[PDB]
């Protein structure tokens, strides 16, 4: 087959994009003028755009930085293979679970440990890391992936505490997921309650923007900026100065903020649109973290297992994502599938969730 | 200060770039019909932009590659960073002295050692290779830098030799340096004479199209690329999948070929008025490779040394290059300083020789 719907975590909605005003900050800087900009710049990233992200940050997110924390690099791989070169071999890493499967793949390849904790209603497991003997602990505070789960202040405050109580710890904030929230008290960063150097804070211009540029930034503390400015001196940017001029025009115009309300908007519509058709079958799917993000997860009670309700939605030609790919605990029960709706044109939202649910052999309103 | 005068061997002649036709491309590309580049494509590379690459290989450098062996990365670093990470923990590398500093700058951070290996008029020291242990070499065989020396014909089959002797030896081959050569044979891509998947070939577009784009290819043997595959799975691109699209039309149509050609008649042009002013000092001043590349190799017996050189023409808003920036064994002398002429624009060659010469207290011809 080729698969109709792809209900992709990651995923943006591509149609909404806006073209027009790229090309035109493409126009604007790819030009006889500005010809100094096809040789390589600075390997840490653009000061112009550097700058553009510590005020993003700061505006967004409560992220205090210097321009010369910020370090650009193309996509999250890259920045933490860098971070495990520098943070140096002997680190050992706690990583949740379930999670992002990323940061275990990746750490496969070098010296270093990992140990996976538990994540529930209120974050990560700290009582068990502080039991545990990692250095480094990789956490998603804002929104938890899967699930949604906020780490709640008591634990950030033990967190940092223990973050505090030695020179080798840190904690790496990763806010891959874009500032796409509608419901909750709106909460910052836990880089911004750190005033011990102790956070380092990682995102990317993906659900934002788009996410195959590969454009992504990490907050260095100011020790660890210095350090990396030192060990890395004779590499290059892994981002295209085109396109970091670019974005830090579209920024600096104010373009980049007005396409993230409007997109928000947007997005809204749609998890509203699809939680609408889904409460409807509120017996036998259950929904998770129903109000963030731009995905939610199903449990389904079917008595059909995970693999089969993937297969069959694949038959429908409706790509969906089963949960164990989130998790080291080989049983998950009941089956959960995480269903994004980023790249679902929203006038086809309930076509969509119809084929799926239809393949599931649930009964399902006309015009499918 | 700003710096007026750039003679970095790596830059390239920023104002003849096609400016009008990246744009048209990139117009052609970013727009609402191709909303879907915006999500993340294949690892790899897009096969649209790995076919082109194994195409152009082909036709300027006799590659012979399929598109699924070849890995597009942001820069070489990117890419000889999976390599290291491929091969093993257990992987020692030889490499050229004298040469570009980043493969053993990058290797000080992965567990594997590496051993340095000189390079003569005929290229990499293939009977040291053969006596030391090592298990990968790398080495510029298109055009060392900074010299300009060519691997002979035995050396390369005495390499090939040395690679096929044993299941656990590669070869890393750079063309880092490929595209502008106006004098010597013409000579292929060792990886065109290997039939025993023991070479791994390694290029970028940088002096070709523009360096700050970061776009990077490595083409790995077949038994290599499969692992590759499997090991790096769950990887994404380094390269935006707009710029390898723009940049894959630009070759499908030609203009990638116009290009070339157009600027080997700028880069020659330029290369040539060079040696004419430089030729009028062959006492002084000794001139090393001058018929390859975007830059030559200046001995300067002014009895000032190497690090009063480059002051004094950064004194004078002239940035020069000093050879030891290029060596692992041994002070240099008397003192050499490379000057490329990539960004230094035609029409004003001979003012900025002028102000480097002049601040070397020579005779300057036209006041
Ligand atoms: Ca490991
Ligand atoms: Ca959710
Ligand atoms: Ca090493
Ligand atoms: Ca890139
Ligand atoms: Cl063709
Ligand atoms: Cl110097």
């Amino acid at each position: 087959d080729t698969i109709r719907y792809n209900f992709h975590p990651t995923h943006i909605d591509t149609t909404s994009f806006p073209f027009e005003q790229w090309r035109k900050y493409f126009k604007q800087t790819m030009c006889k003028e500005n010809h100094r900009l096809l040789l390589n710049g600075d390997h840490q990233g653009e000061a112009s755009f550097r700058r553009e992200i510590a005020y993003y940050l700061h505006h967004s997110r409560g992220v205090n930085c210097t321009p010369e924390q910020v370090v650009v690099g193309a996509g999250v791989e890259t920045l933490l293979q860098q971070l495990f070169l520098l943070l140096g071999e002997s680190k050992v890493y706690g990583i949740e679970d379930p999670g992002y499967q990323l940061m275990r793949k990746l750490l496969s390849h070098y010296p270093n440990d990992y140990v996976p904790f538990q994540v529930d209603e209120e974050g990560i497991d700290v009582d068990s890391i502080v039991r545990t003997a990692v250095d480094v602990v990789y956490t998603t505070p804002s929104r938890h992936f899967p699930y949604g789960s906020v780490l709640s202040i008591n634990r950030r405050k033990q967190l940092l505490h223990w973050a505090e109580a030695h020179e080798n710890r840190y904690i790496i904030e990763d806010d891959y997921d874009s500032e796409f929230r509608y419901t909750g008290k709106t909460i910052p960063s836990l880089q911004s309650m750190d005033v011990h150097n102790k956070v380092i804070y990682l995102g990317a211009f993906s659900k934002s923007l788009i996410p195959s540029v590969r454009i992504s930034y990490m907050v260095l503390p100011a020790p660890l900026a210095h350090l990396y400015k030192n060990k890395f001196s004779y590499y290059h940017s892994t981002v295209s100065r085109i396109d970091q001029q670019v974005l830090t025009a579209f920024m600096k115009q104010g373009d980049f903020e007005k396409h993230l309300n409007r997109m928000r908007k947007i997005y809204r519509r749609k998890l509203e649109k699809v939680l609408s058709l889904l409460k409807r079958y509120e017996d036998k799917l259950l929904i998770i973290g129903e109000r963030s993000g731009l995905h939610i997860v199903l449990v389904v009670k079917n008595g059909m297992d995970e693999q089969t309700l993937v297969e069959k939605a694949l038959a429908a030609k409706a790509k969906v994502y089963p949960l164990s790919a989130y998790s080291l605990e080989r049983a998950i029960h009941p089956p959960q599938i995480v269903l994004g709706f980023g790249s679902i044109p929203e006038d086809e939202l309930e076509e969509a969730i119809a084929t799926v649910l239809n393949a599931w052999g649930f009964l399902v309103p006309r015009g499918s």
